[PDB]
């Protein structure tokens, strides 16, 4: 908990056009999307648009429909 971190990712569903909860921020989608939900989403993963423009990174979220 203290020495090592949690995070938890959200129903793409749920940020791909469906009723999303409150931990989906509807202005950063990306980063609540495990490297699945990243690859079929967004073909990228939170370690590779973490580094990638935040533009261009965005420049596929709308593409599929993400953001």
């Amino acid at each position: 908990m203290l020495a090592k971190l949690c995070k938890t990712i959200y129903p793409l569903a749920d940020l791909l056009a469906r009723p999303l909860p409150e931990g989906v921020d509807p202005l950063k989608l990306e980063i609540y999307l495990t490297d699945e939900d990243f690859e079929f989403a967004l073909d990228m993963t939170r370690d590779e648009y973490n580094a990638l423009p935040a533009w261009k990174q965005v420049n596929l979220k709308k593409a599929k429909g993400l953001f």
